[PDB]
């Protein structure tokens, strides 16, 4: 029936029609009243949205992890690869720094003011920093997960994932076997939960009306003004990253940009089509080919790079926090904003490379720096940088593919004679 073909339709198109029909819903319901009734009868399909979200936030972290602390472990780690992982992080850690910047030089959503239950946010109390530091490590690992305590599931599930390298170098073979088919197990949960989020997905054309809708009618037309310089301090902030961090190392390393950029347009084109760095990866392994790079260096930085590097990511995940921060109309401290580059870099580690991954890892982050989600006015700030994530992804993706060809072209180059 015609549900068969609203799934075959591509789903980046689908969202970019649902935000342009419910943004003109909202202005025709914005006058002559009605916007009681956009509350009542179209707000419960864009909770729903929201619910869907939430539920994919803890299985997703605590797995991904898991899986990537397990593949960057020292025990496993050669010296190429070594070399290539001390890459992905420390441009990583830059990237989010960018991102802080330009934030505060736009300064978005500083415009609206927002009370849905007549009371605006009240920052909660900061406890001692000896205090905040040891409740890291979790007393109990099992009541972290069932409270959705985030940093401390953070630091069991690396610890975990490295503890079991180790005995899958180990001489006895219960001993091996066992630690196989536990990690097994947890990348099965992982693989599964992306599959979830690809479901959602096509439930958001549905979700992005009802929360445009809302949006608009009430707070009227400013809210354009204010999404705009989102979007632009994003993309201003993405392309300072291209010129600013990967050209000067090219030029250190001698590689000639122009020429890298010319043989990386195939690469580049359909990321920002796809919207998906794993989709990508078949064409990306195919462009470092015509370059010269070896294939035992590009058919191991590549698959690990997908995964572990996205600085665009990272980017936006600092840009966000910002703008809902200023939305409540609180203001981060300096303790707040270092917190952020720390738990940005994770973020993206455990960030999976289906499209529209980036909104259910920004979670992570607002709960890190003191912003809970269940606060109502906090989740009212969460839907609106949720809605317009459909234009920031195109972007993020390129960003994303075009580090790990430039981060394999250093390695190749130091590795050779
Ligand atoms: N689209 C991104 C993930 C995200 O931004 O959620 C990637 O595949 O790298
Ligand atoms: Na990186
Ligand atoms: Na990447
Ligand atoms: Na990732």
């Amino acid at each position: 029936g015609l549900y068969r073909k609203y799934i075959e339709y591509p789903v980046l198109q689908k969202i970019l029609i649902g935000l342009i029909l419910g943004a003109i819903v909202g202005l025709i319901l914005g006058h002559y009243g009605y916007a009681h009734a956009v509350h009542t009868y179209v707000k419960p399909f864009g909770d729903l949205f929201v619910r869907l979200l939430k539920m994919l936030v803890m299985p997703i972290v605590f797995a991904s992890l898991v899986v990537g602390a397990a593949s960057i472990s020292p025990a496993r780690l050669g010296r190429v690869g070594v070399k290539i992982v001390v890459y992905y992080l420390l441009t990583s850690a830059f990237a989010v720094t960018l991102g802080i910047i330009m934030a505060r030089l736009f300064n978005p959503g500083a415009g609206i003011h927002l009370a849905v239950g007549g009371q605006q946010f009240q920052p909660h109390q900061a406890p001692p920093l000896v205090h905040i530091l040891l409740d890291i490590v979790p007393t109990n690992p099992f009541g972290a997960l069932a409270n959705g305590q985030v940093l401390p599931t953070i630091f069991f599930a690396i610890i975990l994932g490295i503890a079991i390298t180790y005995l899958m170098n180990s001489e006895n073979e219960k001993v091996r076997k066992s630690a196989e088919t536990l990690l097994d197990a947890i990348n099965g949960l992982a693989e599964a939960m992306y599959k979830i989020v690809n479901g959602v997905m096509q439930y958001a054309p549905i979700g992005v009306f009802a929360l445009i809708a809302h949006v608009m009618a009430h707070q009227g037309v400013h809210v354009v003004g204010e999404l705009a310089k989102v979007t632009a301090a994003v993309y201003v902030g993405l392309t300072l990253q291209i010129l600013l961090v990967y050209f000067v190392l090219l030029k250190i390393y001698g590689i000639d940009p122009i020429s890298f950029i010319k043989h990386a347009k195939d690469a580049m084109l359909t990321a920002f089509v796809t919207s998906s760095s794993s989709g990508t990866l078949p064409v990306t392994m195919r462009v470092a080919k015509e370059m010269g790079i070896s294939e035992g260096i590009y058919s191991f930085t590549l698959p690990l790079g997908a995964t572990i590097n996205m600085d665009g990511t990272a980017l936006y995940q600092g840009v966000a926090t910002f703008f809902i921060a200023n939305a409540l109309g609180s203001h981060l401290t300096v303790g707040q904003q270092l917190t952020i580059v720390l738990t940005a870099v994770l973020a993206s580690i455990g960030t999976a490379g289906v499209p529209g991954a980036g909104a259910i890892m920004l979670a992570m982050v607002l709960h890190s720096v003191g912003l809970p989600l269940t606060d109502p006015n906090v989740a009212a700030a969460y839907a609106c940088i949720l809605g317009i994530d459909a234009i920031l992804d195109r972007g993020r993706t390129m960003v994303n593919v075009t580090g790990d060809l430039t981060g394999t072209a250093i390695v190749a180059k130091t590795e050779g004679t």
